[PDB]
């Protein structure tokens, strides 16, 4: 993912995604279908 | 995109845009289909 992308994905930067507890991360990520 | 052009797509300025919410931005973006 670019950095662009984590925008396009997740609606917030690479480091705001960074920020989130390690749980709701991998959840964000399971929920897109993505690793 | 020209000035006008994002005026034209986005109804506000390129200013305006950028500084809504990232998560409204995107979905404004959702919205207009460009993605």
């Amino acid at each position: 993912l670019s950095d662009e992308d984590f925008k396009a994905v997740f609606g917030m930067t690479r480091s705001a995604f960074a920020n989130l507890p390690l749980w709701k991360q991998q959840h964000l990520k399971x929920e897109k279908g993505l690793f």
